[PDB]
C-alpha cells in the first residue's frame, strides 16, 4: 500500500512524476487517488474519464447514484467515494473551470480537500479541459497542500516544464 517509486521530491510534501495516473494507481495501491471531477460527477473525459474506464464503469454507476441522492457538489468542493480497484478511495475534487468563466482563486478551495488525507495519488488540478495555467497549479498545490501529495503528469513536454519550474 502507498509504494509509490521514482517520484521526485519538490518541496518536503509535493512530489511528481512523468507517469499514467491509472497506471501508477494500479502499481502503487494508494489510500487515496484524486478525481478531477466536475460538480455533477459526470466522468465523460481527461483523468475522471481515464478512471472510470480503468473501473469498468463502477466509478461512473456509483457517481451516478450519489448526485441522484445528495445533489451536485460545490466548484472547489470534494466528496470521498469508492476507489474501486484503483485505490482504497477516490477524492472526488472540484478545480474551477476558468474555461467556462469559473474564479481560478477557487484552486485554492479545491486543493485544501487534500488536507484531510495523509498521503494521495493526485493529478494537477483545474488543467486541460478546465483551462487553467498547468505552472500555476503546481504553485497553488504547493502552497495550499501540507499533507504528502504525488503529482502523475502524463505529457513528459508538460513535466519538463513543471519540474524547470520549481528547479531552474
Ligand atoms: C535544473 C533542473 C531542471 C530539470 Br527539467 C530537472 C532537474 C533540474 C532534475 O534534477 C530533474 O530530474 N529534472
Amino acid at each position: 500500500v502507498n509504494s509509490f517509486s521514482g517520484y521526485l521530491k519538490l518541496t518536503d510534501n509535493v512530489y511528481i512524476k512523468n507517469a499514467d495516473i491509472v497506471e501508477e494507481a494500479k502499481k502503487v495501491k494508494p489510500t487515496v487517488v484524486v478525481n478531477a471531477a466536475n460538480v455533477y460527477l459526470k466522468h465523460g473525459g481527461g483523468v475522471a474519464g481515464a478512471l472510470n474506464k480503468a473501473t469498468n464503469n463502477a466509478m461512473q454507476v456509483e457517481s451516478d447514484d450519489y448526485i441522484a441522492t445528495n445533489g451536485p457538489l460545490k466548484v472547489g468542493g470534494s466528496c470521498v467515494l469508492s476507489g474501486h480497484n484503483l485505490a482504497k478511495h477516490c477524492l472526488h475534487v472540484v478545480g474551477p473551470n476558468v474555461n467556462k468563466g469559473e474564479d481560478i482563486q477557487l484552486l485554492k478551495s479545491a486543493y485544501e480537500n487534500f488536507n484531510q488525507h495523509e498521503v494521495l495519488l493526485a493529478p494537477l488540478l483545474s488543467a486541460g479541459i478546465f483551462g487553467a495555467d498547468p505552472i500555476h497549479s503546481l504553485r497553488v498545490c504547493v502552497d495550499t497542500v501540507r499533507t504528502n501529495v504525488y503529482l502523475a503528469v502524463f505529457d513528459k513536454n508538460l513535466y519538463d516544464k513543471l519540474v524547470s519550474s520549481f528547479l531552474e
